[PDB]
């Protein structure tokens, strides 16, 4: 019968192909044999994400698998690129850790640490504007991740609440590196969080800082970001939406204006922001 194949990457927790509980004679997949499923964390075009307990160590992980088998070599390399992107990011407390990746029957599996609810789910639960206290914590933690990615010439290109996951004691970790590219390949991002210079084909680390600014503006004001049209242009002229920017502290607005600077040459970097007095330790 079919058998899994480890998708090799520097920094994996186990260079062994399988766990002792896996019997290659059974018709069940390595996923079904080496993991007790628990619940579905999310689904979509990207596949499905399950909360699992390993039938090997009983530890809690999150496993993502692709929906359909590989369409071809380009489709396979596109899906496998997310594993390589995790390998380039490496280990950082503010980045979702990749444990191991493999493929079986054309399906790609990625086993990561189990994180908390996404920043999107957390806002849906509270159903209102997140208090500014929590907003600074998530902003600092995400800037820490971006500063780590950008220091290696990596640009995430998909910073949004659905890709930020809550950690213990109010922390969070940047995630979903399926669109990350290394400067020196690029896929369609979300237009709601798209930096304005990406339409001009200017890809750089500054694009992530803009996406995080809209991410903060979305969670702190409980507003829906437009996909296009006039509302999309207004969030990219340098100023803030006066309607929703009310109730925000002047300290937060000034940081937002810096991140939302239209010209990427003049836009602050992740390290520049983390050195501001409002983002102390
Ligand atoms: C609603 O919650 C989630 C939705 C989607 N995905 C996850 C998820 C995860 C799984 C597999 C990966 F390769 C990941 N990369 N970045 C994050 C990844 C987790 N770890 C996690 O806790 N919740 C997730």
């Amino acid at each position: 019968a079919l058998q899994p194949r480890r998708v090799s990457f520097r920094g994996e927790a186990s260079e062994t192909l399988q766990s002792p509980g896996y019997d290659p004679s059974r018709p069940e997949s390595f996923f079904q044999q080496s993991f007790q499923r628990l619940s579905r964390l999310g689904h979509g075009s990207y596949g499905e994400v399950f909360k699992v307990r390993s039938k090997e160590d009983g530890r809690l992980y999150a496993v993502k698998r692709s929906m359909s088998p590989f369409r071809g070599p380009k489709d396979r390399a596109r899906k496998l690129a997310e594993v390589g992107s995790h390998e380039k990011v490496g280990q950082h407390p503010c980045c979702v850790r990749l444990e191991q990746a493999w493929e079986e029957g054309g399906i790609l599996y990625l086993q990561t640490e189990l994180c908390g609810p996404s920043l999107q789910q957390h806002c849906e639960a509270w159903g209102a504007s997140l208090p500014e206290a929590q907003v600074w914590g998530y902003l600092r933690d995400t800037l820490l991740a971006l500063a780590h990615l950008h220091s290696q010439g990596l640009v995430h290109l998909d910073v949004k609440p659905a890709n930020i996951f809550l950690g213990p004691r109010g922390r969070c970790k940047l995630g979903d590196f399926g669109l990350l590219v290394e400067l020196g390949e690029v896929q369609e991002g979300d237009p709601r969080y798209m930096a304005p210079e990406l339409l001009q084909g200017s890809y750089g680390t500054a694009a992530d800082v803009f996406s995080l600014g809209l991410t903060i503006l979305e969670v702190a004001c409980n507003m829906e970001l437009p996909h296009g049209g006039e509302g999309w242009q207004q969030l990219r002229q340098g100023y803030l939406p006066p309607e929703f920017t009310a109730g925000l502290s002047s300290e937060l607005r000034s940081v937002l204006v810096m991140m939302l600077e239209p010209d990427p040459k003049l836009r602050a970097t992740a390290e520049a922001l983390l050195a501001l007095p409002v983002l102390r330790q």
